[PDB]
């Protein structure tokens, strides 16, 4: 484990991009790959390990934040540095049919018996490949298929790439919803997955297609009150997890939590009531986000302007309430402990300062 952690890390040092969100996108791809192909890799030293740089270290393998597997598949089975692993190995795990390695699933396949096996091994892989070899009139059915059975309640983390894919190749993302909405909170498991392996881009374009196109969306709210807290409170954990994608992911609370077919949601999550208010992990959240010490951060007082517009938003609402409010959150700030937050330091105390600063 050790061995193994050490791998992910010398692996993911070598991510070198402009753009800050790009490349940390980038070191999660690694993190996922690594957890693919870890026991191929599990045995190794750093000279075996400079091949796996030349390939990562070419953005011709990368798309994005994603990797292109087709041209990482080549580069794979290529035997400058020795291809420590195996031709074969990798060959079929890429699917890379023709030019099998030669000297398990890989047989010739139609398409859609590929589609629907591929999607139950959870081979990201398997799935692109028969998606290719699919007719275009059955493209998108299958690709629905797949979304509503992998936005499920007893899921991994593995189905999420998956679902990251279909999404994007789905080219009537109206219709995905409504095919969706008849699964039992079958939109919030989708989001959600999404955003726990943080594809933060997916989500955007959901929630910009499903929440902020037009002026209509039968239930007016594709989300409850339950799946609109959840998602908040989910992004803000993420955020905490992940501070240097911080900047995305304040960007998507502030979408889902600011929308106006919404309000009444945001209304409601302000509401202190029995000594709780359903905020109180967001808004924590982004407070602990604000006062991080480890990164260098740009942009703080944005961020400190997004907390206290948050909370002139709560006295605006429910003006009776303030000082209830006050209260919870300066509590909850004391005992979080959450991930991002310097032990031995009085968050509450920070609170407080926001609190009269509006005063004023």
């Amino acid at each position: 484990t050790k061995r193994q952690a050490e791998v992910l890390k010398k692996l993911q040092d070598v991510i070198k991009h402009t753009d800050r969100d790009i490349a940390a996108g980038r070191k999660l791809a690694i993190k996922r790959w690594v957890e693919t192909y870890i026991e191929y890799i599990k045995l190794f030293k750093d000279d075996k390990l400079e091949f796996l740089y030349n390939v990562f270290r070419d953005e011709g393998c990368w798309l994005g934040t994603r990797l292109n597997n087709t041209v990482l598949g080549q580069k794979l089975t290529e035997e400058e540095i020795d291809n420590p692993l195996p031709r074969y190995g990798m060959a079929s795990r890429y699917c890379i049919t023709g030019k099998i390695g030669d000297f398990d699933f890989w047989k010739k396949y139609d398409a859609v018996e590929g589609f629907d096996s591929t999607v139950k091994l959870k081979w990201s892989e398997g799935v692109e490949y028969f998606y290719n070899q699919l007719e275009e009139k059955d493209k998108e059915k299958k690709l629905t298929e797949a979304i509503v059975a992998l936005s499920r309640p007893q899921s991994v983390k593995r189905d999420a790439p998956i679902l990251d894919f279909c999404v994007r190749n789905i080219g009537d993302k109206d219709t995905l919803l409504q095919k969706l909405l008849q699964k039992d909170k079958g939109v919030y498991f989708l989001l959600a997955e999404l955003i726990e392996s943080c594809f933060f881009d997916t989500v955007h374009d959901l929630v910009q297609c499903w929440c902020y196109k037009g002026v209509s969306a039968c239930s007016d709210k594709i989300f409850s009150q339950q799946d609109y807290e959840l998602f908040l409170y989910s992004l803000s954990n993420v955020m905490l997890k992940n501070p240097e994608l911080s900047v995305q992911a304040r960007s998507l609370i502030m979408e889902i939590w600011k929308c106006e077919r919404f309000a009444e949601y945001r209304e409601t999550s302000v509401n202190t009531s029995n000594y709780t208010v359903p905020i109180k992990s967001v808004l924590g959240g982004l407070i602990i986000n604000w006062k991080r010490e480890d990164v260098c951060k740009p942009d703080r007082e944005i961020e400190k302007e997004e907390i206290l517009d948050m909370i002139s938003f709560a006295k605006g609402c429910f003006p009776e309430k303030f000082d209830l409010f006050k209260e919870v959150m300066i509590e909850n700030l004391r005992i979080c402990g959450r991930e991002g937050k310097r032990k031995g330091v009085d968050y509450g105390k920070f609170a407080e300062e926001l609190f009269l600063q509006l005063e004023k």
